[PDB]
């Protein structure tokens, strides 16, 4: 009804997805970070093929132009890959390990924008690394490494950028603020050493998610609700009612066409604007749904309930 099938019976264990379009061509290819390695999804006519590009286990994947960034290896490192190079090594290294990223547990992205980004932030043990996009070399460069108070286990790990921020800041948690209107972000600027005590609610209740969707708007999933707030955590005035209660046990959310897409164990819901309608909805108790990537593109995974051993089907939005 809403989801378009990409692949039938995927035997891979997929952790992360990102998109890429071949220059001088039309169709974008899906890049997949899997336990089995990095794959590209090709499609000649009505046949889809998953082609391996990089053999190391991969938990995180990200592309900009013709560069693929990845978190890979049994001992994790941040990598950069030439996508064209990877492809040319499979036609019938181009892959560089990045310094000081050994043991990296997680990477988040900030799409600049006024700050001369994009920016990558990798979490280590007692420190974080900050990488900045450097166009003249089409390369991310490590501009700052700093000691940082990292929770264990990592929960929220996102980059927030307010207007006027020269650099993004690190958000490693979120808490309730004004009941049903605002949130309190746990953001630490680079070089600062802060943490939050007391009512450090052990994982609130269930699913939590912090995702900056606009220069001055952050999407927050917390305590069965989705709030649209400023990067400082204030409610976004203009327009009205920036909160949407979740009817389902929503696990993940995304902002796509200015619309809110929610994902839960047995479905996908679409919501409109600042909070009003409910547009489309996909429900199926026989299928276990799982968000793989968002918002560009949205990639969703299904399996028969409840057979996690089974191969999966892949979809786009």
């Amino acid at each position: 009804a809403l989801l378009v099938k990409l692949f039938n019976g995927c035997p891979l264990r997929i952790h992360s997805t990102a998109a890429w379009t071949h220059p001088s061509t039309k169709d974008q290819h899906l890049l997949l970070g899997a336990e089995e390695g990095i794959f590209i999804l090709n499609r000649n006519d009505q046949e889809a093929t998953l082609e391996m590009l990089f053999p190391s286990r991969t938990t995180w994947v990200y592309s900009i132009n013709n560069v693929l960034m990845s978190l890979s290896g049994k001992t994790p490192h941040l990598y950069s890959h030439s996508i064209l190079g990877l492809l040319e090594r499979k036609e019938t290294m181009v892959s560089t390990k990045i310094q000081d990223t050994k043991g990296c547990r997680a990477c988040c992205v900030a799409e600049g924008a006024s700050s001369g980004g994009p920016f990558l932030c990798g979490a280590l043990e007692t420190s974080v690394v900050l990488l900045q996009w450097y166009q003249p070399m089409n390369k991310f460069l490590l501009v700052r490494q700093v000691l940082f108070p990292l929770p264990t286990p990592l929960s929220v790990f996102a980059l927030l950028t307010g207007p006027g921020s020269e650099l993004p800041a690190v958000c490693i948690g979120v808490s309730p603020g004004r009941p049903g209107k605002s949130v309190l972000f746990h953001t630490v600027r680079f070089g600062a050493l802060s943490c939050w005590l007391g009512e450090m609610s052990t994982e609130h209740r269930g699913p939590v998610q912090v995702t900056q969707v606009e220069e001055d708007m952050v999407m927050v999933l917390m305590d069965g609700s989705v709030k649209l707030v400023t990067p400082e955590g204030s409610p976004v005035r203009g327009l009205r009612t920036p909160e949407i209660p979740m009817t389902e046990a929503v696990e993940a959310v995304a902002m796509v066409g200015g619309q809110l897409q929610a994902f839960w164990k047995h479905g996908v819901q679409v919501w409109a604007l600042g909070s009003d309608q409910l547009l489309q909805e996909l429900r199926d108790p026989t299928l276990t749904f799982r968000l793989l990537g968002s918002p560009r593109p949205v990639v969703v995974e299904t399996r028969p309930v409840d057979d996690p051993t089974a191969p999966s089907n892949l979809y786009i939005q």
